Protein backbone atom coordinates (compact mmCIF):
# COMPACT_ATOMS: atom_id res chain seq x y z
CA UNK A 1 0.00 0.00 0.00
CA UNK A 2 0.95 3.46 -0.04
CA UNK A 3 -0.26 7.25 0.95
CA UNK A 4 -0.11 10.43 -0.93
CA UNK A 5 -1.44 13.97 1.37
CA UNK A 6 -0.93 17.15 0.75
CA UNK A 7 0.48 19.56 3.56
CA UNK A 8 -0.29 23.18 3.79
CA UNK A 9 1.57 26.34 5.42
CA UNK A 10 -0.79 27.21 8.31
CA UNK A 11 0.28 31.06 7.65
CA UNK A 12 1.87 33.33 5.55
CA UNK A 13 5.80 32.64 7.55
CA UNK A 14 5.32 28.35 7.33
CA UNK A 15 5.08 28.64 10.55
CA UNK A 16 3.65 24.83 10.86
CA UNK A 17 2.53 23.07 8.33
CA UNK A 18 -1.19 20.88 8.71
CA UNK A 19 -2.29 17.51 6.73
CA UNK A 20 -5.52 16.25 6.73
CA UNK A 21 -6.08 12.96 8.86
CA UNK A 22 -9.37 10.92 9.14
CA UNK A 23 -9.88 9.18 11.90
CA UNK A 24 -12.92 6.48 13.03
CA UNK A 25 -16.05 5.62 11.31
CA UNK A 26 -17.57 7.82 9.99
CA UNK A 27 -14.46 9.33 9.24
CA UNK A 28 -13.76 12.57 10.93
CA UNK A 29 -10.96 15.33 9.15
CA UNK A 30 -8.64 16.61 11.49
CA UNK A 31 -5.79 19.06 9.84
CA UNK A 32 -2.58 17.73 12.15
CA UNK A 33 0.37 18.48 12.43
CA UNK A 34 3.25 15.98 11.27
CA UNK A 35 6.16 15.95 13.59
CA UNK A 36 9.24 14.24 12.68
CA UNK A 37 10.58 15.17 16.46
CA UNK A 38 7.87 13.18 18.28
CA UNK A 39 6.46 10.06 18.52
CA UNK A 40 2.18 10.69 19.70
CA UNK A 41 -0.66 11.17 17.86
CA UNK A 42 -2.77 13.43 20.23
CA UNK A 43 -6.26 15.42 19.14
CA UNK A 44 -7.97 18.11 20.37
CA UNK A 45 -11.37 15.67 21.26
CA UNK A 46 -14.41 16.04 23.09
CA UNK A 47 -12.42 15.35 25.98
CA UNK A 48 -10.58 18.63 25.71
CA UNK A 49 -10.83 21.17 28.29
CA UNK A 50 -13.78 24.00 27.49
CA UNK A 51 -11.61 26.58 28.04
CA UNK A 52 -8.86 25.45 25.71
CA UNK A 53 -10.64 24.92 22.87
CA UNK A 54 -10.51 27.82 20.75
CA UNK A 55 -11.25 26.93 17.19
CA UNK A 56 -10.01 23.66 16.51
CA UNK A 57 -11.92 20.34 14.75
CA UNK A 58 -12.42 17.83 18.02
CA UNK A 59 -12.08 14.58 17.65
CA UNK A 60 -15.45 12.87 19.08
CA UNK A 61 -14.81 8.91 19.91
CA UNK A 62 -18.54 8.42 21.11
CA UNK A 63 -19.45 9.25 17.20
CA UNK A 64 -16.76 6.73 16.13
CA UNK A 65 -18.05 3.20 15.75
CA UNK A 66 -14.85 1.58 15.89
CA UNK A 67 -12.99 3.94 18.54
CA UNK A 68 -12.56 2.02 21.32
CA UNK A 69 -10.84 2.97 24.88
CA UNK A 70 -7.57 1.79 25.50
CA UNK A 71 -8.35 0.95 28.97
CA UNK A 72 -5.88 2.39 31.93
CA UNK A 73 -3.84 4.32 29.35
CA UNK A 74 -2.57 7.81 29.76
CA UNK A 75 -0.13 10.35 27.54
CA UNK A 76 1.51 13.28 28.64
CA UNK A 77 4.22 15.15 26.45
CA UNK A 78 6.64 18.71 26.86
CA UNK A 79 7.61 20.11 23.57
CA UNK A 80 11.42 21.81 23.06
CA UNK A 81 9.27 25.27 22.94
CA UNK A 82 7.89 24.51 26.16
CA UNK A 83 4.72 23.30 25.26
CA UNK A 84 2.61 20.11 26.37
CA UNK A 85 -0.69 18.31 26.39
CA UNK A 86 -2.15 15.28 27.91
CA UNK A 87 -4.66 12.95 28.05
CA UNK A 88 -6.15 9.33 27.73
CA UNK A 89 -6.10 6.86 24.81
CA UNK A 90 -8.23 5.28 22.17
CA UNK A 91 -7.68 2.99 19.46
CA UNK A 92 -9.61 3.52 15.94
CA UNK A 93 -9.06 3.59 12.34
CA UNK A 94 -6.61 6.22 11.38
CA UNK A 95 -5.99 7.12 7.17
CA UNK A 96 -3.70 9.60 5.70
CA UNK A 97 -4.00 10.12 2.14
CA UNK A 98 -5.30 6.49 1.11
CA UNK A 99 -3.17 4.59 3.60
CA UNK A 100 -5.65 2.82 6.42
CA UNK A 101 -4.15 1.95 10.09
CA UNK A 102 -6.28 -0.20 11.79
CA UNK A 103 -6.09 -0.05 15.80
CA UNK A 104 -3.96 3.12 15.93
CA UNK A 105 -3.31 5.15 19.34
CA UNK A 106 -4.99 8.08 19.04
CA UNK A 107 -4.39 10.58 22.27
CA UNK A 108 -6.87 12.24 22.96
CA UNK A 109 -6.12 15.67 24.97
CA UNK A 110 -7.87 16.24 28.05
CA UNK A 111 -5.45 19.29 28.51
CA UNK A 112 -3.33 21.63 26.21
CA UNK A 113 -1.14 24.46 26.99
CA UNK A 114 -2.10 28.09 26.08
CA UNK A 115 -0.22 27.89 22.63
CA UNK A 116 -2.27 25.29 21.50
CA UNK A 117 -5.17 26.68 22.11
CA UNK A 118 -4.19 30.17 20.63
CA UNK A 119 -3.07 28.22 17.35
CA UNK A 120 -6.54 27.65 15.73
CA UNK A 121 -5.50 25.79 13.13
CA UNK A 122 -3.86 23.18 14.21
CA UNK A 123 -6.03 20.00 15.64
CA UNK A 124 -3.17 17.72 16.86
CA UNK A 125 -0.08 16.25 16.24
CA UNK A 126 1.14 13.12 14.31
CA UNK A 127 4.32 11.98 15.39
CA UNK A 128 6.79 10.49 13.11
CA UNK A 129 9.79 9.82 14.96
CA UNK A 130 10.68 6.25 16.84
CA UNK A 131 7.95 4.73 18.79
CA UNK A 132 10.83 4.66 21.50
CA UNK A 133 9.93 8.35 21.94
CA UNK A 134 5.81 7.52 22.48
CA UNK A 135 4.57 8.51 26.16
CA UNK A 136 1.65 6.19 26.43
CA UNK A 137 1.97 4.43 30.12
CA UNK A 138 1.57 1.81 31.00
CA UNK A 139 1.93 0.34 27.96
CA UNK A 140 3.72 2.36 24.84
CA UNK A 141 2.63 2.83 21.72
CA UNK A 142 3.46 2.30 18.07
CA UNK A 143 3.41 5.36 15.30
CA UNK A 144 1.00 5.56 12.39
CA UNK A 145 4.15 4.99 10.41
CA UNK A 146 5.38 1.70 12.09
CA UNK A 147 2.40 0.31 12.25
CA UNK A 148 1.52 1.24 8.47
CA UNK A 149 5.10 0.03 8.00
CA UNK A 150 4.81 -3.90 7.15
CA UNK A 151 1.89 -3.02 4.92
CA UNK A 152 3.78 -0.28 2.58
CA UNK A 153 5.26 -1.18 -0.61
CA UNK A 154 8.66 0.28 0.44
CA UNK A 155 9.23 0.67 3.98
CA UNK A 156 9.75 4.40 3.68
CA UNK A 157 7.96 8.14 4.36
CA UNK A 158 9.23 11.60 2.23
CA UNK A 159 8.84 15.03 3.59
CA UNK A 160 8.28 17.63 0.45
CA UNK A 161 7.74 20.83 2.39
CA UNK A 162 6.86 23.97 0.28
CA UNK A 163 8.38 27.45 0.80
CA UNK A 164 5.15 29.56 1.50
CA UNK A 165 3.23 26.92 -0.72
CA UNK A 166 1.76 23.41 -0.13
CA UNK A 167 3.62 20.55 -0.15
CA UNK A 168 3.42 16.59 0.17
CA UNK A 169 3.92 13.76 2.64
CA UNK A 170 4.57 10.33 0.91
CA UNK A 171 4.24 6.93 2.66
CA UNK A 172 5.17 3.84 1.04
CA UNK A 173 6.87 5.22 -2.00
CA UNK A 174 9.02 7.71 -3.91
CA UNK A 175 7.76 10.15 -6.37
CA UNK A 176 11.02 10.30 -8.38
CA UNK A 177 9.57 13.20 -10.70
CA UNK A 178 9.29 15.45 -7.07
CA UNK A 179 13.18 15.93 -6.78
CA UNK A 180 16.29 17.13 -9.26
CA UNK A 181 19.63 15.41 -9.59
CA UNK A 182 20.35 12.02 -7.16
CA UNK A 183 18.76 11.12 -3.28
CA UNK A 184 22.22 11.07 -1.34
CA UNK A 185 21.35 8.94 1.55
CA UNK A 186 23.02 9.25 4.99
CA UNK A 187 23.55 7.18 8.27
CA UNK A 188 20.83 7.60 11.17
CA UNK A 189 21.18 7.28 14.77
CA UNK A 190 18.30 5.90 16.84
CA UNK A 191 19.89 5.86 19.96
CA UNK A 192 17.58 9.57 21.34
CA UNK A 193 14.50 8.39 19.26
CA UNK A 194 15.02 10.76 16.60
CA UNK A 195 16.11 10.69 12.73
CA UNK A 196 19.49 12.08 13.84
CA UNK A 197 21.98 12.47 11.50
CA UNK A 198 25.51 14.26 10.85
CA UNK A 199 25.71 16.95 8.26
CA UNK A 200 29.33 17.31 6.49
CA UNK A 201 29.40 21.08 6.80
CA UNK A 202 27.85 24.71 5.10
CA UNK A 203 28.69 27.17 3.30
CA UNK A 204 27.22 30.96 3.84
CA UNK A 205 26.04 32.85 0.71
CA UNK A 206 28.62 32.53 -2.28
CA UNK A 207 31.62 31.58 0.45
CA UNK A 208 33.54 28.77 0.85
CA UNK A 209 32.09 25.74 2.27
CA UNK A 210 33.76 24.40 5.42
CA UNK A 211 33.86 21.05 6.34
CA UNK A 212 32.74 19.85 9.56
CA UNK A 213 30.71 17.63 11.56
CA UNK A 214 27.14 18.49 12.68
CA UNK A 215 25.22 16.02 14.67
CA UNK A 216 20.98 17.02 14.59
CA UNK A 217 18.10 16.39 13.76
CA UNK A 218 15.64 16.40 10.81
CA UNK A 219 12.41 17.67 12.63
CA UNK A 220 9.15 18.65 10.37
CA UNK A 221 7.29 20.13 13.42
CA UNK A 222 10.41 22.60 14.23
CA UNK A 223 9.93 25.99 12.76
CA UNK A 224 13.43 27.32 12.07
CA UNK A 225 17.21 25.65 11.44
CA UNK A 226 18.91 25.67 15.00
CA UNK A 227 22.86 25.41 14.70
CA UNK A 228 26.16 25.82 16.89
CA UNK A 229 26.70 29.79 17.86
CA UNK A 230 29.41 29.35 15.92
CA UNK A 231 27.59 28.23 12.62
CA UNK A 232 24.85 30.98 13.76
CA UNK A 233 27.07 33.55 13.94
CA UNK A 234 29.44 32.87 11.43
CA UNK A 235 26.09 33.80 8.73
CA UNK A 236 24.64 36.35 10.50
CA UNK A 237 27.88 38.31 10.37
CA UNK A 238 27.14 38.27 6.39
CA UNK A 239 23.89 40.89 6.86
CA UNK A 240 24.43 44.35 8.08
CA UNK A 241 23.02 45.16 10.83
CA UNK A 242 22.15 41.50 12.40
CA UNK A 243 22.37 40.81 15.92
CA UNK A 244 21.35 38.96 18.62
CA UNK A 245 19.12 39.87 20.83
CA UNK A 246 18.24 38.18 24.23
CA UNK A 247 14.92 40.41 24.60
CA UNK A 248 13.41 39.12 21.43
CA UNK A 249 14.79 35.54 22.01
CA UNK A 250 17.34 35.37 19.18
CA UNK A 251 18.79 36.98 15.89
CA UNK A 252 16.97 39.62 14.81
CA UNK A 253 18.11 41.52 11.05
CA UNK A 254 17.00 44.78 9.21
CA UNK A 255 13.53 43.79 7.50
CA UNK A 256 15.39 45.99 4.13
CA UNK A 257 18.04 43.39 4.27
CA UNK A 258 18.85 41.27 1.31
CA UNK A 259 19.64 38.01 2.93
CA UNK A 260 21.96 35.55 1.71
CA UNK A 261 21.50 31.55 1.50
CA UNK A 262 22.85 28.72 3.46
CA UNK A 263 24.27 25.69 2.36
CA UNK A 264 24.32 22.53 4.14
CA UNK A 265 26.21 19.21 2.98
CA UNK A 266 24.74 15.84 3.23
CA UNK A 267 27.91 13.40 2.54
CA UNK A 268 28.84 15.30 -0.70
CA UNK A 269 26.23 16.63 -1.69
CA UNK A 270 25.17 20.07 -1.20
CA UNK A 271 21.48 21.46 -0.11
CA UNK A 272 21.04 25.06 -0.57
CA UNK A 273 18.25 27.48 1.61
CA UNK A 274 17.32 30.46 -0.45
CA UNK A 275 18.05 33.48 1.58
CA UNK A 276 14.32 34.19 1.94
CA UNK A 277 13.35 31.04 3.67
CA UNK A 278 15.61 31.92 6.17
CA UNK A 279 13.07 35.73 6.66
CA UNK A 280 10.38 35.23 9.65
CA UNK A 281 9.52 38.42 8.59
CA UNK A 282 8.66 41.69 11.61
CA UNK A 283 9.15 41.04 15.62
CA UNK A 284 5.85 42.47 16.20
CA UNK A 285 3.08 44.29 13.34
CA UNK A 286 4.32 46.85 12.11
CA UNK A 287 8.36 46.84 13.40
CA UNK A 288 11.18 47.64 10.73
CA UNK A 289 13.20 44.33 12.83
CA UNK A 290 12.90 41.16 11.35
CA UNK A 291 13.32 37.43 13.15
CA UNK A 292 16.00 35.04 11.54
CA UNK A 293 14.87 31.29 10.37
CA UNK A 294 18.55 30.47 11.71
CA UNK A 295 19.12 30.34 15.61
CA UNK A 296 21.55 28.78 17.95
CA UNK A 297 21.03 25.50 19.37
CA UNK A 298 22.95 26.15 22.54
CA UNK A 299 21.30 25.41 25.56
CA UNK A 300 18.67 23.31 23.58
CA UNK A 301 21.49 20.17 23.32
CA UNK A 302 20.89 19.37 20.05
CA UNK A 303 20.94 20.78 16.37
CA UNK A 304 17.41 20.91 14.74
CA UNK A 305 17.11 20.85 11.31
CA UNK A 306 13.66 22.28 11.04
CA UNK A 307 11.12 23.12 8.51
CA UNK A 308 13.98 26.30 7.23
CA UNK A 309 16.08 23.44 5.94
CA UNK A 310 13.97 20.72 5.19
CA UNK A 311 11.82 23.00 3.16
CA UNK A 312 14.95 23.35 1.03
CA UNK A 313 15.33 19.64 -0.08
CA UNK A 314 12.93 16.50 -0.85
CA UNK A 315 13.74 14.21 2.27
CA UNK A 316 13.11 10.16 2.84
CA UNK A 317 13.21 9.30 5.69
CA UNK A 318 13.71 5.43 5.46
CA UNK A 319 12.70 2.63 8.29
CA UNK A 320 14.08 -0.02 6.98
CA UNK A 321 15.66 -1.99 9.19
CA UNK A 322 18.72 -0.04 9.59
CA UNK A 323 16.98 3.55 9.16
CA UNK A 324 18.83 5.93 7.09
CA UNK A 325 17.82 9.53 5.60
CA UNK A 326 18.17 10.86 2.10
CA UNK A 327 18.09 14.51 0.83
CA UNK A 328 17.59 15.57 -3.26
CA UNK A 329 17.42 19.49 -4.44
CA UNK A 330 14.15 19.73 -6.07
Amino acid sequence: STGSATTTPIDSLDDAYITPVQIGTPAQTLNLDFDTGSSDLWVFSSETTASEVDGQTIYTPSKSTTAKLLSGATWSISYGDGSSSSGDVYTDTVSVGGLTVTGQAVESAKKVSSSFTEDSTIDGLLGLAFSTLNTVSPTQQKTFFDNAKASLDSPVFTADLGYHAPGTYNFGFIDTTAYTGSITYTAVSTKQGFWEWTSTGYAVGSGTFKSTSIDGIADTGTTLLYLPATVVSAYWAQVSGAKSSSSVGGYVFPCSATLPSFTFGVGSARIVIPGDYIDFGPISTGSSSCFGGIQSSAGIGINIFGDVALKAAFVVFNGATTPTLGFASK
